[PDB]
């Protein structure tokens, strides 16, 4: 029973969604990933945002760049919250995607992440964070895995 | 009248940007209906209005949105009538988040953006009627008629007194 | 017990802060509001992130504008959710506010939110969003509440 | 066959954006002329194109320009054609100069512009389609096909294998 | 017999293009002023740089904002000096103006001053200078008003 | 004698810089060439600037990119002509270049040019017209030159 | 005995660096204040620059918007620390200003602060850090001040 | 006993951050260099800056890039001067780094530098600056060096 729904416009954004589905599959939480666009699947991506609470999902991952829709389009049609992540660009270099994204206003929020693979990761763990809000096990491993990555950066300190 | 052009807004407070691309379709007796209708706030109620413009007899629409501003782009997803968006100026970044989230739309679902604001709501008046007058004569020879009297009002005030 | 901290560097943030609590207070969600600031009040602002946790809090709700820092260093002391709302800032609009928020390294989400008063409100509605996935109460009152605003700007 | 669609640029090195334009006339079997024109080069020739364009049968012009992109809305000064503009990626702003210097036009002349590069290119060919559909049923409907196949190759592409 | 053409689109643009016209007056270089429109008037706007040289002007200032079209397409159509002075516009403070002029492609060169009224005293210095090349006097008077500016601005320094 | 100066901080700027100097030499206009950096060689920068005049140049092309005030200082220190060529910035893509050029304050104007080769090449066409203004043979070059280039585009 | 020059190119950026001179004042640093422009006076901001050292200054502290050439061609001058304060510009919020100041090549650094008023206060205070890394008594006072401002924004 | 901190929050600023190192080793300035991350060990990060004052250290040069805070937090919990060098970040060029570090609010002064390889050399050379206001001999080394620059860019 997927709990996280990761999707996307293009099959081109997977190269940047995928650091997300990898976070969760680390922590070992049950998702699955799609291509919704909003602007070649317009119908779909309603009915994907729709019947996404009915179908069990508690987080909703989105990536999109340039005029980037697909986030807010979701959470304009579903009370679960949603992350976007703003894909790269190639002109504007994700700066395009940030505001189309991050800019939503009141009522509709977006939970906006980085530009490009960082936030992709990040989303991953934002998803993940909702869940250990309530999850004790999924704040427990978050809590470690961050206690493991604070132990390898300092240990390596020394340049 | 039976209108021909659809000119939309997300909110209320658009309006104040938006009453301009109205007043130029006034100006040209084009008829026309204005709507608000949001993005995010009413989202069925943007995809019904999309869905049916072409039936309703719709030629073109005007949708004016700011910030992260979905309406032109996921109206124009859902019709193949021309859109045309014009970004409003948000507070904070001026348009240009705006102008970035109406602009950049991907392959396949065009948006004709005009400028921030209210020259750009104007503009989106007078391509409507490029649009129809690329069909309707009559509309064509105002906009010319139009176009000669600025220039002659502006090439006779030349001088700066 | 409250559920949600909101936080913010400044007294001079309130203005735009207030918004998310008043999204809070219609929701009936129990919160707390604090000035807690990233570079006048460091070791209390590491305290309050490290304790949220065992406090009670589910999501915190951070504003900062400028050199915004505030979200993201309370998002490296705990592993709670935490809403970054980007003030606007007087030279550059917010635009330095957003993007010292919503640039964080892998391994620190922020879930960062419109430069302004619209994101603030957004802030206590995703918070209760977060809340919402697991109280089926406070996930009808915000589609309720929804229904009623698409009510209102499609007839009115 | 009669040309309605004007697909001009001001460097031949524009034509790496522009083709994607004429490629979406060639598949919806729309007629096209294809010329290089600069505003800053041929400044007389880009007005005797513009001005001739309405008596030479044209309904729609795409212009492509990058930089300080002027083509389009000098173009747009002189007919009262639609003028749908492709801001060209330039080198150093990657296409922010060119789409402020398209996009911001005054009260008076629109222009239609499109996203930056490639996307914007196709999306002006598709708009161009888009008004002249309409009037033209087969074209609009054309372009309902085209996006329903899209829709459906996406849609049922939806897995990520 | 003026030296130097001062052209904006609009009215409105005078209230920045009156500061170059008041270093002209101040440097005693007879200029002319005019509405040009390269957007409402652009036949005009071309009859007016066609015949600049032959009517004895050595140098266009030219003032627009927003797509600022006006000294770019006068540069394209005369060979001499044009000086585009960037108009403050409302969204954009004047980017938009300024990428506008200065961008100019390889072979038609707009010399580009500062955005709004600094810019457009600059361009009436420019002028200046540009004549000052060969014009000893007008040279020599440049050199007097910054000697005394220099004077002043150190002799009032203590705060 | 040299009628122009064609002065750079760094010899990496040379790649730039070269496109106005082809077109002096195509417009037989001589001139002269030198590296002159306002933050590595400030003094000589001042030198440069203020005996211009005497020297016998008539315009002043300068090229300098990042913080750029190469253009802006010499222009403080001469009544010449000074035109500024933006050199592109590794970072930030001229954009630093160009507004530390062009944003000069009232009574020190810089004639500022596109960043990079376009307005390399436009900084000699520029130089060439303000020496145009007054000699006929240099304006009727300019003119012979734009007309087989008009012919070149349209025809082919 | 002034250890810190505090200079700018307009009596109009007073408004702005005043803040500066507040915290000197309030930390009991000696100090001066000149108008100093770098392209209406550019000898006596040279003349100013080089004999900082010899006159006794420790640091200078400079103002400019726009094309933003003070700090940086004061450095270009000096080997003392130069702090740049980017005046709010009218048309682009000081980011030319910014851009100006902050980019500056390798070899001529110039330590800027943030654009407007909080800069200057921060050109200030770091003019008195870098004094305070060999006076053992600003150093305790830079303290005294923070611990005092960290209490008041904690506890009220 | 080091002068200097450099620290970063990344192995992969060191790229970065080695240009400033190499001009400590030219001027014999004794440092130190650390993988110090605001966001990966925040606690790390707090002891660092809290204790480099007792520990001898007199100026902390700090690299980050995107969201970054390291150096406006390491200011936050030390008066020594705290230098912020902006890394070229991958999407937005060094502007996120560069508006996190120099938008700092009053109190909290980072002197920023440049974005990238440029910046980092002059945070080397700006610690020599501070270090040089009371050591003759560094403040000399400087003035050495510069002219040696202004001879080879003058001459050849």
């Amino acid at each position: 029973k997927s709990l996280v729904g990761v999707i996307m416009g293009s099959t081109s954004d997977w190269e940047t969604m995928k650091y997300a589905c990898d976070i969760l599959d680390e922590l070992n939480i049950p998702y699955e990933k799609k291509v919704v666009s909003a602007h070649r699947t317009p119908d779909y991506m309603f009915e994907y945002a729709e019947t996404a609470r009915e179908r069990g999902l508690k987080v909703i991952i989105a990536g999109a760049g340039g005029a980037a829709h697909l986030p807010g389009m979701v959470a304009a049609k579903t009370n679960l919250p949603v992350i976007g992540v703003p894909v790269q660009s190639k002109a504007l270099n994700g700066l395009d995607s940030l505001l189309s994204i991050v800019q939503m206003p009141g009522g509709v929020p977006v939970a906006t992440v980085a530009i490009g693979k960082a936030g992709s990761t990040n989303a991953g763990l934002l998803a993940a964070q909702i869940l250990g809000s309530f999850h004790d096990d999924i704040h427990d491993a978050l809590e470690l895995r961050r206690e493991a990555i604070e132990k390898d950066v300092r240990e390596g300190s020394e340049l």
